């Protein structure tokens, strides 16, 4: 997500913090209304179903900023190579010869998981980059 | 990923490293006789070329184990939600549920936009989350 993304999740989230209780008694109504099998997984203090609540969204909210900070390193490396020239196009032909060099390497022990492993890793890394490119 | 998995990536490039001036001299060899258009890109120094590949490959591994340092927290979550008795199935009547309260709450002033950014933030979350519990 883009900074200010983020920034509206976050306004939206300081909106409803305001009127916690309403929305605490809104969502268990709904929840044990449509879902009434999961109730009895719930056992909080009756007079702390907003705070309750608002702890759910507090966590989503702060744990979305810390994940957003875990990917600034990606993107620091991204602008770093926008610097050098490269361009989103050229990430895939770098990856497979990332692939075929490391295949070539470990030779007779190498597996279809390893690459697969090393695939996901570096195709989620590469999106991540690409995502920094395209802001540029 | 897995520990295991991780393992595994931490292993195979350890072997990598063992003879790291041969795989940068292959790696760059490739890459520009199948691409030889970005050749203009990279400085010219093929003694370097083993320390060059080793940055590209160290610098994704621990990132690697950064992001999923960052990830247990998460993993963490899920674990209690275990302990309570949730399931997996349960997660997007929840999620449902949650934006849902938004949106009533927000009342006018929620949007599309809205509603697609937290759907995107509580589905990455649950993906993870569930992901543990079929652990
Ligand atoms: C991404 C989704 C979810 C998030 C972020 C979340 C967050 C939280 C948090 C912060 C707590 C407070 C206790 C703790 O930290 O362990 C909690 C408790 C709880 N949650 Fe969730 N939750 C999620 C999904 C669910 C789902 C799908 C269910 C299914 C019914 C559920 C049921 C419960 C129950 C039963 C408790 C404990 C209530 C008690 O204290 O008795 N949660 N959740
Ligand atoms: C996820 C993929 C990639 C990773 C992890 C990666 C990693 C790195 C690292 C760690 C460096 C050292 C300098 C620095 O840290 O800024 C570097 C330099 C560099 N990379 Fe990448 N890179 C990736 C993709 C690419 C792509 C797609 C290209 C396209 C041609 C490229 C071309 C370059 C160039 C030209 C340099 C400057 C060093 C030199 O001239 O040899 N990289 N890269």
């Amino acid at each position: 997500m883009t900074r200010e993304e983020i920034k509206m999740i976050q306004k939206s989230w300081l909106r409803v913090i305001d009127k916690m209780d309403e929305a605490g008694l809104l969502f268990y109504r709904r929840l044990f209304d449509v879902e009434p099998k999961v109730r009895p997984l719930f056992k909080i203090d009756i007079e702390k179903q907003g705070r309750k609540l608002m702890d759910v969204l507090n966590w989503i909210v702060l744990n979305l900023q810390d994940i957003d900070a875990a990917l600034d390193a990606a993107r620091e490396l991204a602008r770093r190579h926008v610097k050098y020239g490269v361009k989103a196009e050229h990430y895939p032909v770098v990856g497979h010869t990332l692939i075929w060099t490391l295949r070539k390497m470990i030779g007779s022990e190498w597996t279809k998981q390893l690459e697969q492993l090393w695939t996901q890793a570096y195709e989620a890394l590469a999106q991540v980059m690409i995502e920094e490119h395209h802001h540029h």
